[PDB]
């Protein structure tokens, strides 16, 4: 019989806080006896377990159907914070029904702002606020109006202060146009370089100063230099903090300054200076060309709120929470869930995403405290190569903890004016930056009831703007799949380690150290060494990713960062007591919480690693958004990068959840004239309208169609693709695209016509765009209409009457047989060339991110498998070899991130984690593997291998929506065999390579025809085997 195995609601397994209106069911079937499709669903949803039987929600009934994958809900309305229990049976296409499978459940969240009492609350402005240059004024020598121009000089400061006693701590914030070199009773505390300089000015350092200031006369001196003729000036305060309050010294004309170089000694508290004139104000603070500059602060302050509880019986408790920013959350003394920075990054005006958690066990009768983290995250922190505040100064929480009691009663702890805050270890937090953590600011025992919180300070309310809507998170909350123990300790430089996780992974790490008090560690973070064993990190830009954590002197400390993340394969320790060994630092590799569906092993290493490569390339890079590299000062929702790397994502991992976040992400970015943007979420005014870019809009809501027969992903995204092929029709002449974008970007010095990709993805996303209103019955005539004459349009312009294109490049031809674009009669010559190019280049490919995703799949349609696999199998460079050959762990940005002569490529943008390249990978799944879908979803599977190159074995596994699709074929002695395992419900067309066709030895299915020199088998679900002898 047929069995009902591991059902689903929108992709997972009990999703707890789901909001969808109608949720979408699945019931993969298992069964030993071959050839079953469904004919008939029953499904039943009721408020328990056991009342399943007699169901209070839904009955279907019995429905003639044999849809079993996304099945919407179409029972009463769900109600919010409820749990829905289910089942489901089936009958087979005799009639046969199957057991009721093992009762499963989802449970509603709040399903609206409406049901959120909780209010966003941040810590208040001495915690959240770096010590700031207000009441302080631009100084400089006074020589003329130095804040509208001053000569491109060095001037001398000098100030005698007399500070107070008891001074418990003191901070210097300090600006200057454009550098300083400041001292402390002559020892230097800080310095910015001339050489660095790019308009520091606008970005104060804060520097701590308490180990070089005293009570009684302190003598402050500075140096500061204009780099050209123009404004210049610089600014400081020096905040002493005493236990009666704040005494402040700022920049002011009670300095003394010269323009003639002074003596040695002039930084001293003894120089004579008397014969200076005084320091000139050349703006007051807010004043000048300067404006109102303030330093950043990026501390991840901690939040409190103890509360009693009842002693009654607990029937359940869930925490809803969510940050404009990031946050952890505890309670009473245990952190909540597994999450890792959470919410996620969404355009927090338009919407904001909560967790929902089960604390059940946690709560407690009488006394109990909930605590949270919160840091700055995508929201307030660095974003891109854009700086921070993107969103907002200041992080924010909001949190609403509903305890319900056995005797019906109930109890909402929220967010609100009550909790309080205090700064805590968390000194700096900042996805670019790292993460700095000091363990003697620990407040031991503040995640637990009966803690002393009295001087905490009152949080206020968060003065951020409300998004617009509140919704249950859709893709998977970011997790820790894995550890990677370092696997090597060089010490390149005396003292400065360098540990070899051995794989290029995202995330960050574990470390253990002993050691005392006050000693400060230092990580960094490289993809890649230098041939002397150093870590290089040029490429990394204005990243620093370095992690600092000094000790409390306690045993083995166990330090973890929460509020940032790198992609690295080397971490570099620097200020470690003693030798780190291999135990001192583990990563944790972190992404979103989503199974990995594509399991891939051949005969040739080579391509296992390839794979692998893949693999790391996509995980790395599925952080809540699809970055495009998760090291450098970028890590943005590229579209581009997507766009051709999405159908390789959805054979590797359950990409739908993922993917579908996205979308929402890209139609809320569209451009009100119906334009796609560059990335999304949209940060730092990228552009728009982008051909192979743009086109991500349309191009990965079918990817996912195709994968998993997602339907609603269809309906969801036509509206927009309509807007987009408005506006494409607009900007085109005679529907001919204009020759901008960023085209074939990374080619290998064969540069397409942007022209040709333009008009060639305009096409393309009118053909999609027919298909998705024909799958989802609407009238598909305007599309089909308008594809039709930007195809003729096309050929016109761009195709020669001996099939060649415009530009004679790799991937003007792969482009145009891809997306059919060559007249029929013309594509034999249009392939002949492509193939008489990689000839000339040595069997080399050329093709740069929009060329290399269709280049093996359309030399495979074309007739040239052969050509595929000497370009699979090549190891000189350009290829997918030369980068393994060098050690490569995931796949790189450019064909030669490391040249052939052993340098780096540019800095200026060289990363070793982009997945675009790694798009090789639908290739070998579809034609080495031999599973790919001949109808959406795998409905149909057709199971197609194709040896060639030096694979002479394979064996694969799919994780499908409808269930397991395995192959497994080897070549021996003359033989073929072939195994594969195809669902309950789905059918397979297997083609096996036969010299004599009808000689194929076959358990199940029926021979239909010889093609291409296969026997070609139409069989339904099953363990299937077939043999060909001699
Ligand atoms: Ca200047």
């Amino acid at each position: 019989a047929l069995r009902v195995t591991s059902p689903s609601v929108e992709y997972v397994q009990r999703p707890l806080g789901l909001d969808a209106a109608h949720p979408r069911l699945s019931w993969p079937m298992a069964s030993a006896a071959p050839g079953r499709r469904q004919s008939a669903y029953q499904v039943r949803v009721a408020s328990s377990a056991a009342g399943l039987s007699h169901p209070d929600v839904w009955d279907s009934g019995k429905v003639v159907s044999d849809d079993s994958v996304l099945v919407p809900y179409a029972g009463p309305p769900l109600k919010p914070r409820t749990r829905y229990f289910w089942s489901v049976r089936v009958w087979d296409a005799d009639g046969g029904a199957s057991e009721w499978s093992a009762p499963s459940w989802w449970e509603t969240g709040l399903m609206g702002a409406s049901q959120w009492s909780a209010k966003w609350i941040s810590a208040p402005a001495p915690l959240t606020e770096a010590p700031s240059l207000e009441g302080s004024s631009w100084i400089w020598f006074p020589e003329g109006e130095p804040a509208n121009s001053a000569p491109a000089a060095t001037r001398w400061f000098r100030r005698t202060v007399d500070l107070p006693d008891d001074i418990t701590g003191a901070t210097l914030a300090i600006s200057a146009d454009n550098v300083y070199a400041v001292s402390v009773d002559g020892a230097e505390v800080a310095r910015t370089d001339l050489e660095a300089d790019n308009e520091g000015w606008r970005r104060p350092a804060v520097i701590d100063v308490l180990d070089h200031v005293h009570s009684g006369n302190n003598t402050l001196a500075v140096s500061a230099s204009n780099a050209s003729v123009g404004p210049a000036g610089w600014i400081c305060v020096l905040v002493l903090t005493t236990a009666s309050g704040e005494k402040k010294i700022f920049s002011d004309a009670s300095w003394k300054s010269t323009d003639h170089e002074p003596a040695d000694g002039w930084r001293e508290p003894d120089f004579d200076d008397s014969g200076w004139p005084a320091a000139k104000v050349a703006a007051a603070w807010g004043a000048g060309p300067w404006g109102r500059v303030a330093p950043v602060a990026s501390a991840a302050n901690q939040l409190r709120h103890e509360f009693r509880l009842p002693h009654k019986k607990v029937s359940r408790a869930r925490l809803y929470a969510t940050a404009l920013g990031l946050y952890e959350a505890h309670l009473n003394g245990r952190r909540v869930g597994r999450d890792q920075l959470a919410p996620g990054w969404t355009d927090y005006r338009k919407r904001v995403q909560y967790q929902t958690y089960d604390v059940t066990s946690s709560v407690r009768p009488g006394a109990n405290a909930l605590a949270a983290y919160v840091a700055p995250g995508w929201y307030a922190g660095n974003v891109g190569m854009f700086g921070p505040h993107q969103y907002g100064e200041r992080p924010a929480l909001l949190a609403q903890l509903e305890v319900e009691y056995a005797d019906g009663t109930s109890e909402r702890i929220t967010s609100g004016p009550d909790w309080r805050a205090a700064s805590g270890p968390i000194v700096s937090a900042d996805l670019l930056s790292g993460e700095t953590y000091d363990a003697r600011k620990e407040t031991a025992g503040w995640t637990s009831p009966g803690f002393d919180d009295r001087a905490w300070l009152a949080v206020r309310g968060a003065d951020n703007d409300v998004p617009e809507q509140i919704v249950a998170q859709v893709d998977g909350p970011v997790r820790i799949a894995k550890e990677l123990p370092a696997r090597k300790v060089t010490e390149p430089k005396p003292g400065v380690f360098v540990l070899d996780l051995g794989q290029n992974m995202v995330g960050s790490v574990r470390l253990r150290v002993s050691g005392d008090a006050g000693t400060t560690v230092r990580l960094r973070h490289a993809e890649v060494l230098n041939p002397d064993g150093t870590i290089y990190t040029a490429n990394l830009r204005s990243a620093a990713a370095t992690d600092t954590y000094t000790l409390k002197g306690q045993g083995e400390e166990t330090y973890e960062p929460r509020f940032t993340f790198h992609g690295f394969r080397y971490v570099e320790v620097t200020g470690f007591p003693g030798k780190p060994s291999t135990t001192s630092v583990t990563g944790r590799v972190m992404h979103t919480s989503a199974p990995f569906t594509f399991e891939f092993e051949t005969n040739v290493p080579m391509l296992n690693k390839l794979h692998s490569n893949i693999t790391w390339g996509q995980r790395g890079n599925f952080l809540s958004v699809p970055t495009d590299t998760p090291a450098r000062d970028e890590r943005l929702g590229w579209t581009g990068d997507i766009n051709v790397f999405a159908p390789t994502a959805a054979y590797t991992m359950e990409s739908a959840r993922f993917l579908t976040k996205w979308l929402v992400d890209l139609r809320d970015a569209q451009t009100s004239d119906g334009a796609f943007t560059d990335v999304a979420p949209a940060v730092g005014n990228l552009g728009n309208g982008v051909a192979g870019w743009g086109d991500a809009g349309v191009t990965v809501p079918w990817a996912l169609y195709q994968a998993y027969g997602d339907r609603q992903v269809l309906a969801d995204a036509l509206p927009s693709v309509h807007a987009w092929l408005r506006y494409l029709e607009k900007h085109s002449d005679g529907l001919l695209r204009p020759a901008d974008g960023y085209g074939d970007w990374l080619n290998v010095s064969d540069e397409t016509p942007k022209d040709v990709i333009a008009t060639a993805y305009f096409a393309h996303s009118a053909d999609l765009a027919a298909r998705m209103a024909t799958e989802l019955g609407k009238d598909a005539a305007p599309y089909t209409d308008l594809f039709t004459r930007i195809r003729k349009a096309f050929q016109t312009a761009y195709v020669a009457s001996d099939g060649k294109v415009k530009g004679d490049t790799q991937s003007a031809y792969v482009l145009t047989l891809s997306m059919n674009l060559v007249p029929d009669a013309l594509r034999k010559a249009a392939a002949d060339r492509l193939v008489a190019l990689i000839e000339a280049k040595d069997w080399h490919l050329s093709t740069g991110f929009l060329g290399t995703p269709r280049l093996l799949p359309v030399l495979t349609d074309t007739g040239h498998t052969d050509v595929a696999y000497r370009l699979l199998h090549q190891r000189t460079f350009p290829s997918w070899g030369y980068p393994i050959d060098k050690g490569s762990t995931t796949m790189w940005e450019r064909w030669d991130s490391i040249q052939p002569d052993g340098g780096f490529q540019t800095p200026e943008m060289n990363s070793f984690n982009h997945y675009a390249y790694g798009s090789v990978g639908e290739w070998m799944y579809a034609n080495i593997a031999g599973i790919a879908p001949g109808r959406a979803g795998y409905r149909q599977v057709v199971i197609r291998p194709r040896p060639g190159g030096e694979v002479t074995s394979a064996r694969a596994t799919f994780a499908s929506l409808h269930g397991p699709v395995s192959t497994r074929w080897q070549q021996r002695s003359g033989g073929f065999v072939l195994t594969c395992s195809v669902p309950p419900n789905t059918t397979a067309e297997v083609w096996i390579p036969a010299d004599h066709p009808d000689r194929v030895q076959h358990t199940h299915g029926t021979f239909v025809r010889a093609e291409d020199g296969c026997a070609v088998f139409e069989v339904g679900s099953g363990s299937h085997r077939f043999t060909v002898k001699l």
